[PDB]
């Protein structure tokens, strides 16, 4: 909508307060101006129907429960928007600052949120397995990530490529929590996952064992469930990169660590100039060690252990 940008503030899912980007025009929109051409947010009120009507307040004060989701999402696209810029030198998820829309309060105790080829969208969760998901800004990072995904390698969304395409999302959801540093970590999920268990998460990059998923190629899933288990089999490339990140020795193979910051430089490379639709597990690595052989050498210590840390998860 046309209006006046200007500033509101709110409280997120976590009760934590913040300024959000807004604009005037008879009511307060969730729309902000300042992020390319505008980050927007929607109200599903409930319904399945995308995306929705934009946000609209009366006071562009927002603290109320029902504005909570609305106002993570809006801020947490933000700083997505700000990491791809500031880091990676991309503009918004097609690098020519398409408008990012996300819908919040989707169905009716949904405890999943996804980019829908064009839009995020988030559910409020059933309070029990989810609280509202756009709480988690390594949520609302993955899913902005498959966007980013989606307009670059264009990886299939099944089997190998699909567990890459999953890995990416959890790899740069995880990279843009680190980059607003509250509380950080290599686990997905946790600031919106069962508000009743402490220390839990959906996945674990660290170690993926943790819930289930496979740790290295030999125990890969190959039946058909979860389109060939997309969110399964990425426990195999996320745990390579959290030691290409971080180090560790893993089925007795040592990796040393080169930290976050090339891990991302490796992998947005890897993922904008050498992936494809079709890439599997091997191809990945070989785009990871072309990727750090462009940004470090041949012989540097960045290519090595990129080597040594897809040795340890058994991809040739
Ligand atoms: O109480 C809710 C209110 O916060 C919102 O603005 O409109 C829908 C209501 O359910
Ligand atoms: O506020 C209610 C909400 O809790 C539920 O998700 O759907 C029905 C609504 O009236
Ligand atoms: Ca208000
Ligand atoms: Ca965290
Ligand atoms: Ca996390
Ligand atoms: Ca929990
Ligand atoms: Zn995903």
């Amino acid at each position: 909508i046309t209006g006046t940008s200007t500033v509101g503030v709110g409280r997120g899912v976590l009760g934590d307060q913040k300024n959000i980007n807004t604009t005037y025009s008879t009511y307060y929109y969730l729309q902000d101006n300042t992020r390319g051409n505008g980050i927007f947010t929607y109200d599903a009120k409930y319904r399945t129907t995308l995306p929705g009507s934009l946000w609209a307040d009366a006071d562009n004060q927002f603290f109320a429960s029902y504005d909570a989701p609305a106002v993570d999402a809006h801020y947490y696209a933000g700083v997505t928007y700000d990491y791809y810029k500031n880091v990676h030198n991309r503009l918004s998820y097609d690098g020519n600052n398409a408008a990012i829309r996300s819908s919040v309060h989707y169905s009716q105790g949904y405890n999943n949120a996804f980019w829908n080829g064009s839009q995020m969208v988030y559910g409020d969760g059933d309070g029990q397995t989810f609280i509202p998901l756009s709480g988690g800004i390594d949520v609302v990072a993955h899913e902005l990530t498959h966007a980013v995904t989606d307009y670059t390698a264009g990886l299939i969304y099944q089997n190998e490529s699909g567990a890459i395409n999953e890995a990416i999302s959890d790899i740069f959801g995880t990279l843009v929590e680190f980059y607003a540093n509250k509380n950080p970590d290599w686990e997905i999920g946790e600031d919106v996952y069962t508000p009743g268990i402490s220390g839990d998460s959906l996945r674990s990059m660290s170690d993926p064992a943790k819930y289930g998923d496979p740790d290295h190629y030999s125990k890969r899933y190959t039946g058909t469930q979860d389109n060939g288990g997309v969110h399964i089999n990425s426990g195999i490339i996320n745990k390579a990169a959290y030691l290409i990140s971080q180090g560790g020795t893993h089925y007795g193979v040592s990796v040393v660590g080169i930290g976050r910051d090339k891990l991302g430089k490796i992998f947005y490379r890897a993922l904008t100039q050498y992936l494809t639709p079709t890439s599997n597990f091997s191809q990945l690595r070989a785009a990871a060690v072309q990727s750090a052989t462009d940004l470090y050498g041949s012989t540097s210590q960045e290519v090595a252990s990129v080597k040594q840390a897809f040795d340890a998860v058994g991809v040739k």
